[PDB]
C-alpha cells in the first residue's frame, strides 16, 4: 500500500498506521518502506538504509501515525500523547499522504474535485 | 496502480493513462477500474456496470487521459484536441488523482509538505 | 496470495492458512478466493459464487489448512482432527498449492530443480 | 508476479518471460528480481547484486525463458536457437518455477492433484 487517508469517515483505508504497519512500493532496486516502528520512531527506508526519520525512538510505547482533517501528520503514543507533528497545517477537509515512486513522502490535499461515486 | 501523478519533472508514474489502461483496485469482490477507452471515453467500472463517465466516446482517436500541472483532468485525441476536461483548477504545482477503496474518485493537492527525499 | 508452501523448515510463507485467510488472484473483473472459512469449511469462490468445497462446514472449530510434506492438503480442526484430506501422496519433500489464473487449484511437487540460491 | 507455468495451451500466464520481463517479490529489506535480460543473461538479483545467472550474456539478442512441459527452464534466442537447458527433466505434464521468499528459485511439479474447477 502506498498511501494513507486523512481521518474520515468512510471506508478509505488505512487512516492510521499502527506499530509494525508500513507503507510501501518497489522502484527498480529498491524498497521504499515508510514505517511506525515499535521504538515510536517513524522512519523512511531505502533498502536498509534510513533515510529519514521523526527522531522519536524511545518516546513511548504503542505509537500509531495519524493524517488529521487539516493534512498534519501526528505519531502519538499508546498513552495519546502526542510527540511529533508536521509542520504546515491546511484547512479542514480531506488529505492523502503518498509514498511516492521518487522516494518523496509528500501530503496532498484538500480535495479538489471529486466523481462522487462512493459507495 | 491507485495513482495518477500530475505532469512533471520527476519519475513518478504514472502521469498519463494511454487508451486501454485503467487504474485497478479492489474492495471485497468487487473491481473498481477507471479506464481511459479505445473509444475515447474515459469510465469507472464497478465489475462489469459503469457509474460514471466522461461521456466523450467516439469523440476522438487515440485518446489519453493526463493530470495537468493545476490539477484538471483532460482527456486529449491523438490529434492533441481536449475533449473534455475537470471544471475546476488550482494553482500550478503537484497534485494526485486517486481511485479510492471508497469507490470516490478525487484529484488532491496542491502539496501540503513532504519529507524532501527525493531521488 | 497466490501460493502456499509445504510444511518445512525455511521462511517460505504462508505455510497455513488459518481460518478466515485466503489465496485471492484476479482474473479480468473476477476474483478468485481459496478460503479457510470459520465453519471449518475450504472453499473456492468465483466471485460470489461457490464452485468447489472440501463440504466440511460445522464438522470442528478454528480450522486451519496446511499442505503437509507428502503433497496432501488437510484441513484440522483446532483439536487436531483431521477432517479432510486429498486423496493422492507423494513422496517426502517440498510441494506448493497454487491458485491459478484458470481457475483450477493445483498441487506440484517434489521440486524438480533449483538455483540452490536460499538465504 | 511470482510464477511461471509450463507451456501448455490455458490462459495460466506468464508462461514464457521475454527479454526486459521478471519474477520479483519482496522480502524485508530485498527486492528478489528473476530477469531476462536484454543481453540473453538471466540472473536473480537480491537488491543490485547478482546472485546466479545462466552465464548466456552476450550470445543472442531478443532472448525469452520459457519452461517446457518437461519441466525443464531453457533460454531460446530470437534465432529459436536454444542457449542455455536446467539439467534434470521430468515426465512430460504441468510444472511450475517459483521464485520463493527464501530467495530459491523452484521448479516443482509434475501436478499431484487438482480441484479440476478450469474455467
Amino acid at each position: 500500500n502506498n498511501i494513507i487517508f486523512s481521518k474520515q469517515p468512510d471506508d478509505n483505508h488505512p487512516q492510521i498506521l499502527h506499530a509494525t504497519e508500513s507503507l510501501e512500493i518497489l522502484f527498480g532496486t529498491h524498497v521504499y518502506r515508510f514505517i511506525m516502528q515499535t521504538d515510536c520512531n517513524l522512519v523512511l527506508y531505502d533498502n536498509n538504509n534510513p533515510i529519514w526519520a521523526t527522531n522519536t525512538g524511545g518516546l513511548g510505547n504503542g505509537c500509531r501515525a495519524v493524517l488529521q482533517p487539516d493534512g498534519v501528520l501526528v505519531v502519538i503514543t499508546n498513552e495519546n500523547v502526542t510527540v511529533w507533528q508536521s509542520p504546515v497545517a491546511g484547512k479542514a477537509g480531506h488529505y492523502v499522504l503518498v509514498l511516492q515512486p521518487d522516494r518523496n513522502v509528500v501530503i496532498y490535499g484538500d480535495a479538489l474535485w471529486a466523481t462522487q461515486t462512493v459507495r
